[PDB]
């Protein structure tokens, strides 16, 4: 499965955009795997840290010129990356940034 039960319910509060209405649910995860099949991506990745840290590594070079499609895929990847990580985020901006700044040492 890619979520586990504490999973899903941390996923269900993060929003979308910074103090945006609306917020992730499991039709957002089905989408980022049917998208997955659709870059030539395994969708299994979705299921670890690993995986999901693997997979923003193979899209980041698209991402500046990307369309929104791959900007969505990219964003939603993100945060699920936090939440198998156990990085507390409130929303798509803050799971950005706290990649940013593992990296960025
Ligand atoms: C101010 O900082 C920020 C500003 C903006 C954002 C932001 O936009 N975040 C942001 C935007 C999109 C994100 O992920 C998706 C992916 C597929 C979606 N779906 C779609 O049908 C879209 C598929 C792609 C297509 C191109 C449009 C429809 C369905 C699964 C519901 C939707 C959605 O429409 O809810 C959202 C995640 C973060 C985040 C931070």
């Amino acid at each position: 499965s890619v979520l586990s039960g504490g999973e899903l319910d941390k996923w269900e509060k993060i929003r979308l955009r910074p103090g945006g209405k609306k917020q992730y649910k499991l039709k957002h995860i089905v989408w980022a795997s049917r998208e997955l099949e659709r870059f030539a991506v395994n969708p299994g990745l979705l299921e670890t840290s690993e995986g999901c840290r693997q997979i923003l590594g193979q899209l980041q070079p698209s991402l500046q010129t990307g369309s929104e499609e791959l900007r969505s895929l990219y964003n939603t990847i993100a945060v699920l990356y936090c939440v198998h990580q156990r990085i507390d985020v409130k929303d798509t901006k803050e799971a950005l940034d706290k990649i940013e700044e593992e990296q960025n040492k």
